[PDB]
């Protein structure tokens, strides 16, 4: 943390953050969500990290070079250590990226190495070559070299993500799936794991072996798993929570802006809220049905009337303000809702649905006051506008993600936030073979458009291809875009270091500090 001249620090440097839900895991290769990544950034540190404003910056690698954007060489700082005192080396990264790639690990983020185009990853994911053929090597203990199959000028931006953080081989190998328990885990970030009580709390304590430990200020941070946004706000206002999770309750938000304006942080956020359609399950394999659902949803009611927190009506998957996005707003988005409603009704009537044999399906969401309120509103809008019936179903976070991967669903509430600020951080998840493709969308036309983006060495041609890829996605109505998020959360006045400037919201508790109060 960089504490400004003249700020008086509190004697007690502890922080309590709400984290939305119980994490899927603390293993960097088994996680895919925001709550998981929130904890992962304090415990495991990769090659690069985001600074306090979100720019990719030195992490374990103090400096790096690239040859033709294909061969990337990372110079690892000599004093990088794990919490047990042992050095962090390039061998740790070699083992770790191989483990990520290995199909036996079944990482939801195995395809992150396809997004970076690391040599031989397609063959490794497919079981054709062993994980040891991945194009990574330790040239020495402090030098990690990555070889890509084609030039990727933005490759280094990918490297702040938890899936490419190192994991300690000896603990993994010795304890298997219990390696992340507090008695066994070993970490290389600014913190170490102290306590982990499922559905209660995660408590982290400063890691004195962290190379940048002298600049860490917070000695202990607790992450809570509260999925009720009302409850989070309540325990924030009671004094227990210093930073809410960034999901705000419809019940209280308007009141909060008038009651504690200075605590209500609202900043840009590269995330999209949408209804994910299971594209492989009838009748959702019919484009007429998917298009009907997309068009009948009334974003103006949802965004400005029911939620009204500053979100923007969405017409794409990639947020339009992503670095490199130059998207074309489709003509349907400019129509009246009435006109969208008629076309929708028309498509379902065309698809064989009637008042007597209507369209009935489930709407799955992760337990939340916000998602439940939005799902009820969407259910009523779809009922009223299109005559479709929906059965709402909530599931806890971890189970919810597994259901989507399983494909044991119809429609699910969903949100995707960028892992790196470039359109492919969204678009790559809709590739036929992506491990993150829970829409189960498979389009050769879409796959080809994205494959072509690294076959040109021109930024405008690349941006035109992303725009066309979004148009392919939209034409197929793979999903139902709802709104682009704003990052809205409450932060006590004594919490220093949170700028709100990072559109990815990659917070590190090592950058924060408690002001005397
Ligand atoms: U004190
Ligand atoms: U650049
Ligand atoms: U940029
Ligand atoms: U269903
Ligand atoms: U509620
Ligand atoms: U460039
Ligand atoms: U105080
Ligand atoms: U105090």
């Amino acid at each position: 943390a960089d504490v400004p001249a003249g700020v008086q620090l509190a004697d007690k440097q502890t922080l309590v953050r709400n984290n939305g839900s119980e994490v899927q895991s603390l293993d960097p290769h088994k996680i895919e969500g925001v709550p998981e990544s929130n904890v992962s950034r304090d415990l495991f540190e990769g090659l690069l990290i985001s600074d306090v404003e979100g720019h990719p910056s030195p992490g374990v690698a103090e400096k790096w070079e690239n040859k033709d954007f294909k061969v990337w060489t990372f110079h690892l700082r000599e004093n990088a250590k794990w919490s047990d005192g042992t050095p962090v080396t390039a061998h740790d990264f070699v083992y770790s990226w191989q483990r990520l790639a290995d199909p036996n690990t079944a990482s939801p983020y195995a395809s992150y190495l396809q997004y970076g185009h690391i040599a031989n990853i397609d063959d490794i994911i497919a079981g054709k070559k062993p994980a040891t053929d991945l194009g990574v090597k330790a040239l020495d203990d402090h030098t990690f070299e990555v070889t890509l199959s084609e030039p990727v000028p933005y490759f280094y931006k990918l490297l702040v993500h938890p899936s490419v953080s190192p994991v300690p081989k000896s603990a993994v190998e010795k304890f298997g799936d219990k390696w992340t328990q507090p008695a066994n885990i070993v970490t290389n970030g600014a913190y170490k794991l102290k306590n982990w009580v499922v559905n209660e709390r995660i408590v982290l304590e400063r890691n004195p072996q962290y190379w940048d430990n002298a600049k860490t200020v917070i000695n202990q941070v607790t992450y809570l798993p509260i999925s009720s946004e009302v409850t989070d706000v309540n325990r924030y206002r009671s004094g227990e929570i210093d930073m809410t999770y960034n999901n705000m309750p419809i019940e209280l938000f308007q009141k909060l802006k008038k009651e504690i304006p200075n605590e209500v942080r609202v900043d840009p956020y590269l995330c999209t809220y949408y209804y994910e359609i299971n594209n492989q399950k009838a009748p959702f394999n019919d484009v007429r049905v998917r298009t009907a659902l997309k068009l009948a949803l009334d974003r103006d009611i949802i965004v400005n009337k029911v939620k009204n927190q500053g979100d923007l009506p969405a017409y794409s998957y990639t947020p339009p303000y992503t670095d490199g996005a130059k998207l074309v707003e489709p003509e349907w988005f400019k129509w009246s809702q009435q006109k969208r409603n008629e076309e929708a009704k028309k498509l379902l009537a065309e698809a064989g649905f009637t008042a007597d044999k209507p369209l009935t399906f489930d709407l799955l969401y992760n337990t939340s006051d916000l998602h439940k309120k939005l799902a009820i509103a969407v259910a009523s809008i779809w009922k009223k506008n299109l005559g479709v019936n929906v059965n709402l179903e909530n599931q806890e976070w971890k189970t919810f993600l597994d259901t989507r991967h399983q494909g044991t669903f119809d429609v699910a509430r969903a949100g995707w936030c960028a892992d790196y600020n470039e359109p492919t951080s969204f678009l790559n998840t809709m590739l036929s073979d992506s491990s993150n493709n829970t829409a189960h969308y498979k389009s050769p036309a879409f796959d080809k458009l994205i494959a072509d983006t690294l076959k040109v060495a021109d930024d405008t041609q690349r941006s035109e291809l992303y725009a066309k890829a979004e148009q392919q996605l939209d034409k197929d109505s793979a999903i139902v875009p709802v709104y682009y998020y704003v990052n809205a959360r409450l932060v006590k006045p004594w919490v220093g270091g949170y700028t709100g400037k990072d559109p990815l919201d990659n917070i590190y508790v090592k950058n924060l500090y408690i002001i005397k109060h």
